[PDB]
């Protein structure tokens, strides 16, 4: 069964692995440690993302709103936010595009301030019945034992993610936006994607943590037209890199096992 899979993949790789497949309408199909806290780091950003997309629906904010920065606001990874600094700003379009397709880190800070903050994402995670998720520092301060800062559950963010992805807190044209981008992510070719049949249309959010972090949330439509969300967090510090994301490949061919094909 999928927790003793999931268990015996923890022993052989010397990991901690917290895993959640939901359903469309959010509801879960299986988990292993579901419900503990792990660092969400980079993860963060997806649901960011919608709350500034949601800001916008509510005409509070537009795609072309120019958020002004300088050389002091860069981080060290920031590789859009790099190539912009010189023109003085980003777009609200491309700090979105940035933070979620590079996880450029100084993008994320820019949207950061744009929705008022962490308490902002965090009463935005609980506004979508999310009791769990917190965000309380920024980029790359985020980033010690029984702190519960800086967190999600894996079931916490599947949950969040299907219901920004697939149920109707967003417009129908914020979702597409927030779909396309999501399947354009340039950092998870080798994730959760990479374990999936590549005929079926895959959108995620990843991320690197401290401590041997390396995560993944991604929606996936099969070719039965059926919709899900998987969550994929990781803490494998005797891993390399490559072998870091072939563990979380591997995760998602176990998950699949329980979708319809
Ligand atoms: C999450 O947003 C990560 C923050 C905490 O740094 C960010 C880092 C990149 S991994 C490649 C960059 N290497 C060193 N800093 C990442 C991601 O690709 O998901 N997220
Ligand atoms: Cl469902
Ligand atoms: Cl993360």
């Amino acid at each position: 069964d999928f927790e003793h899979a999931i268990s015996d993949l923890e022993a052989h790789n010397q990991a901690k692995i917290g895993v959640a497949l939901v359903s469309e309408n959010g509801n879960l199909i299986q988990g292993y440690r579901a419900n503990e806290r792990f660092a969400m780091c980079s993860t963060f950003k997806l649901p960011l993302a919608a709350l500034v997309l949601s800001r916008i629906d509510a005409g509070e904010e537009n795609p072309e709103r120019k958020l002004h920065y300088d050389s002091a606001f860069l981080e060290e990874y920031a590789p859009a936010a790099k190539r912009y600094v010189a023109t003085g700003y980003m777009t609200v379009t491309e700090a979105i595009q940035s933070a979620l397709q590079l996880s450029d880190n100084a993008a994320a800070n820019l949207l950061l301030k744009e929705v008022g903050g962490p308490p902002l994402l965090t009463k935005y995670f609980r506004s979508l019945g999310d009791k769990v998720s917190r965000l309380d520092r920024i980029e790359p301060t985020l980033n010690t034992p029984g702190d519960e800062r800086d967190t999600t559950t894996p079931m916490s963010m599947a949950q969040t993610v299907s219901k920004l992805i697939f149920g109707d807190t967003l417009t129908y044209k914020s979702k597409g936006q927030l779909r396309r981008l999501l399947i354009g992510n340039q950092t998870g070719d080798k994730t959760i994607r990479a374990g999936l049949p590549d005929s079926w249309v895959t959108g995620d959010k990843t991320g690197s943590c401290a401590n041997g972090g390396r995560n993944d949330v991604a929606f996936f439509i099969t070719t039965a037209g059926k919709k899900y969300v998987l969550s994929v967090y990781t803490n494998a510090p005797e891993l390399q890199g490559e072998e870091r994301a072939l563990l979380i490949a591997s995760v998602a061919k176990l998950a699949r096992q329980y979708v319809v094909h």
